[PDB]
């Protein structure tokens, strides 16, 4: 609401209350193919995220917690001495391509590639995901995950030769048995405009999610409720 950095305010600006968010995915896995449409709202002031998403195209082939990193970072909240960091409002009208492969220990690999951006005042991410090499017998295809998720902290760098950002992290996926799942993501960020952006020094997002379900629904579907804070700088 008030910064001495026009560069700053720019992107507070488009974020300042609710946002209307439309997410959609087309997916191959082993040759299933599959979309996803996602509706809710973001609010960047809390960090607060809710959506639901359905599967359009009948039952979901891979869990649901296996999306939930690849289904907007721009709603994360930055407090105020850390907003100079925020790369992902300051690519925005225009929006930015984030680009990750995920490697699922002793599995497969998703390859995904969204394009976040705004379509009138509609936050849009729109995804493209392709995965290789799963087991039919595996945790992932052979739906072995619990319906849950833990919370994770993410360090964000900047690349300052793709004029963008960096961060590789480890997610652990709860499987039915008490053991884990790994899944290892590598996430390159970089801008769509021209524009300059703020490239970030080094610090952490701290994420928390929530998946529930809606009980009138009976397509194939997940709620989610995430929350997305930036510290790390003093």
């Amino acid at each position: 609401h008030h910064h001495t950095d026009p560069m700053v305010s720019k992107g507070e600006e488009l974020f300042t209350g609710v946002v209307p968010i439309l997410v959609e995915l087309d997916g191959d896995v082993n040759g299933h193919k599959f979309s996803v449409s996602g509706e809710g709202e973001g609010d960047a002031t809390y960090g607060k995220l809710t959506l639901k998403f359905i599967c359009t195209t009948g039952k979901l082939p891979v869990p649901w917690p296996t999306l939930v990193t690849t289904l907007v970072l721009c709603f994360s909240r930055y407090p105020d001495h850390m907003k100079q960091h925020d790369f992902f409002k300051s690519a925005m009208p225009e929006g930015y391509v984030q680009e990750r492969t995920i490697f699922f220990k002793d599995d497969g690999n998703y390859k995904t590639r969204a394009e976040v951006k705004f379509e009138g005042d509609t936050l849009v991410n729109r995804i493209e995901l392709k995965g290789i090499d799963f087991k039919e017998d595996g945790n992932i295809l052979g739906h072995k995950l619990e319906y849950n998720y833990n919370s994770h902290n993410v360090y964000i760098m900047a690349d300052k030769q793709k004029n963008g950002i960096k961060s590789n992290f480890k997610i652990r996926h709860n499987i039915e048995d008490g053991s884990v799942q790994l899944a290892d993501h590598y996430q390159q960020n970089t801008p769509i405009g021209d524009g300059p952006v703020l490239l970030p020094d080094n610090h952490y997002l701290s994420t928390q999610s929530k998946l529930s379900k809606d009980p009138n629904e009976k397509r194939d579907h997940m709620v989610l409720l995430e929350f997305v804070t930036a510290a790390g700088i003093t």
